[PDB]
């Protein structure tokens, strides 16, 4: 009962070549896993003819609450729709039934959140295994850069894991709110709240050292929003005790002052494929004291 079609002529009639037939794709509501939030995120199979199937999450939000912030939720999923990176959360499809909210739907990652999955104190990481999944997030956003599209929250707890441990750029989901990840952010966005791909280069830089801590908070001490002075004093996060010094160097330039000086994620992918085949996977990681329950 909404006169949906005045969403946008040659603009958004993408849900149709994107859409899929429920008599395909069944819905489990009961069991959850998503709830930050909006999008309350189920389970779910879909069907590929007489044989092939699949589980999938399935993110929705409000209804009859207007139009305003709801085509934002259509029109959010739906940049997924050209997104086929092995290292960029994907887009399954698209099904609004003749009565149920606006449905998302996308594969299932078996292990969840970059963030949470090394935070897990019985999972086991090696240096070079984490090495691994920074490289698979510079894959990712090397690709994202080169459809010159700007992530803006480069963070681990926004990177997926599958089963196979293949690690995808997502982003589960304004310039001056308090929800701006700030401790992410370069010098240039705090002051202009300008964002960029060499702005996207500081963020995954400060990814690399969320990894090497194993999910540890930047700047736990500056609990705050005033970064910006802390950082215009000649500060930068510390080397974690298991990061490789070359690894470090490459952070470091990550985070330089001028933005055109910081390497493209490009030459990312190639320093640190360098840096990783030197591992065999022989230095266990493990979790800092004095980071334990820091949250
Ligand atoms: N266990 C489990 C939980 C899951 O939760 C979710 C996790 C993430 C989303 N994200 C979303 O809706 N869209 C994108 O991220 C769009 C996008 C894609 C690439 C970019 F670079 C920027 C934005 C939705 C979820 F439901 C999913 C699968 N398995």
């Amino acid at each position: 009962h909404i006169d949906l079609s005045a969403l946008n002529p040659e603009l958004v009639q993408a849900v149709q070549h994107v859409v899929i037939g429920p008599s395909s794709l069944i819905v489990h509501f009961n069991e959850v896993i998503g709830r930050g939030h909006f999008g309350c995120v189920y389970h779910g199979t879909l069907l590929d003819n007489d044989g092939k199937k699949i589980h999938c999450a399935v993110k929705s939000l409000n209804r009859i609450t207007d139009i305003g912030e709801v085509s934002q939720f259509l029109t959010e999923g739906i940049i997924m729709k050209d997104f086929s990176h092995p290292n960029v959360l994907s887009l399954l499809g698209i099904c609004l039934r003749s009565e149920g909210s606006p449905l998302v739907v996308l594969p299932y990652m078996k292990h969840g959140d970059l963030r949470n999955f090394i935070r897990n104190e019985t999972h086991n990481p090696t240096v070079k295994d984490l090495i691994g999944f920074g490289l698979q997030v510079a894959k990712g956003m090397k690709f994202l850069a080169s459809k010159k599209f700007v992530h803006r929250d480069l963070a681990a707890r926004n990177c997926m894991l599958d089963e196979k441990f293949t690690v995808k750029v997502a982003d589960f989901g304004n310039k001056t709110g308090a929800k701006l990840p700030v401790k992410w952010m370069a010098l240039e966005s705090l002051q202009t709240q300008k964002f960029t791909t060499k702005s996207d280069v500081w963020s995954f830089g400060v990814l690399l050292w969320e990894l090497m801590t194993r999910g540890a908070p930047p700047y736990p001490d500056v609990n705050t929003f005033d970064i910006t002075v802390y950082l215009l004093q000649g500060r930068r996060l510390l080397q974690p005790e298991y990061c490789p010094d070359p690894l470090y160097e490459v952070m470091l330039k990550c985070w330089h002052p001028k933005a055109e000086m910081r390497p493209s994620f490009s030459e990312l992918v190639s320093r640190i494929s360098a840096i990783f085949s030197t591992f065999i996977g022989e230095h266990y990681v493990h979790v800092n004291a004095t980071y334990v329950n820091v949250k």
